RNA sequence: GGUUCUCCCCGAAAGCUAUUUAGGUAGCGCCUCGUGAAUUCAUCUCCGGGGGUAGAGCACUGUUUCGGCAAGGGGGUCAUC
């Protein structure tokens, strides 16, 4: 127990997903939006 | 139109329905991750089923040719009260 010996439970921290940063990450160009609909647009979808 | 580091495992759709809808979107179908559960599911063999397609046929609804039977047509001639 010193304050660099101190380490999070496993598992309760989890790293958020990243868009738009390369072909390796699985999330590059589209960022996960897929190709050129409604739903692809920025401020893009339907109401409730 | 563009969307910037890496590696591992799985892996679609371009259909249906609806839409002032048709290059948009929503539910379902197909993808993924998790939880739960029945020999649950597949192929083969044997058993039980309904069919009206392929082929065929011409009783029926239609169509078609030839021959006998000819109803009855129509043509001559006299009649034509
Ligand atoms: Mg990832
Ligand atoms: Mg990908
Ligand atoms: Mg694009
Ligand atoms: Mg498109
Ligand atoms: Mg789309
Ligand atoms: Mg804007
Ligand atoms: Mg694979
Ligand atoms: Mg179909
Ligand atoms: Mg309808
Ligand atoms: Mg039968
Ligand atoms: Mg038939
Ligand atoms: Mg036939």
């Amino acid at each position: 127990m010193r304050l660099n010996t101190l380490s999070p439970a496993e598992g309760s921290k989890k790293a958020g997903k990243r868009l738009g940063r390369g072909i390796g990450s699985g999330l590059g160009k589209t960022g996960g939006r897929g190709h050129k609909g409604q739903k692809s647009r920025s401020g893009g979808g339907v109401r409730r």
